[PDB]
């Protein structure tokens, strides 16, 4: 029963809206990923892990006016897109302590 | 640093929008309270505590179409409104285990 | 997967040890539960307990002092008018946060 | 007030005991940190550790077996090419969740 955790957020945030349903971008490559509504309380960076291989952190793109934010894999895979044959994992990085939390995954 | 808790919700909910900024309803009485956007994953009941005195739980009103939900204190104070001289506390009640979590307070 | 919440506690507490394995105490006659004891209880706050007997809220009472072996005992006689609770009813014991009044279920009998 | 998260752990774990008080191990010469030891570590999963030395990610290695007294030791020599880390750099030790790959800071040196 996770509701104590749920309402702890509600207690501390009061009002909060987020969408991390991922919008992956294609031909047999995944070039990027977009989140419709990201959290903005901190300047979060992102880490991409490609089929188990860690591509590191890069600095985030700006958050859009409709609240969306884009993670472009080309800045992470040295200019190449990633083949859908591989699994991809996208972590939010906490700029204060460097913690990272999985927020998206591809097969 | 509460962000691990924050992104645990994000992990498990992906998409989630809530507003518990309270809209208290008045002449020197607080008749009710409204939340603009409540959580709906469970049929949550509400408990009202009046200046330290516990008024118990009652069954919730339906959630509106714009996502709002109203807590009417008259069903809790035996028909009387509550005087603003008193502090009021409104708890969400988890219908599975009966846990309760403070979500609103008046002076 | 809730390891994030777990290690959020670990980072904030660094060192923490608890045991809320319920130890149900029987009265006289045996078919009466008159207490609950926890081997090790969190002590960062003076927590309180609420007992709910077969749907009926017996209310909140201040919690007995913590024992030297870290244990604490909820005495049902304080909540149920000097009688223990028949062991056919379901009993629920909530921990009450003295600061905000939140309550969290920690023990339940049938 | 985060007692809700706390008692969410208590309800799920019932019984739990940990100590991540860092015990920094010095090498030769003394001005080198070559290990970190934790007196009691969570064992519900085979956790892994990542060391970050003065901003440089030394990566993830599998964690030494847990000792009989519940303790576990992160050996920096495994991450830093057989040399210990100069105690003027800041060292960060993250716990890695083997299931999803999340990482949580548990220790930090200056």
């Amino acid at each position: 029963n996770d509701s104590a955790v749920l309402f702890y957020i509600v207690a501390s945030q009061k009002k909060l809206s987020f969408d991390y349903t991922p919008n992956w971008g294609r031909n047999s490559y995944i070039d990027a990923l977009t989140f419709p509504r990201v959290l903005t309380n901190k300047p979060y960076k992102y880490r991409v892990v490609k089929a188990g291989q860690d591509l590191g952190v890069r600095d985030s793109y700006s958050v859009q006016s409709d609240g969306s934010q884009k993670v472009n894999f080309l800045e992470y895979n040295a200019g190449r897109g990633i083949a859908d044959t591989q699994t991809i994992q996208v972590y939010v990085v906490d700029p204060d302590n460097g913690n990272q939390y999985l927020v998206a995954q591809w097969k």
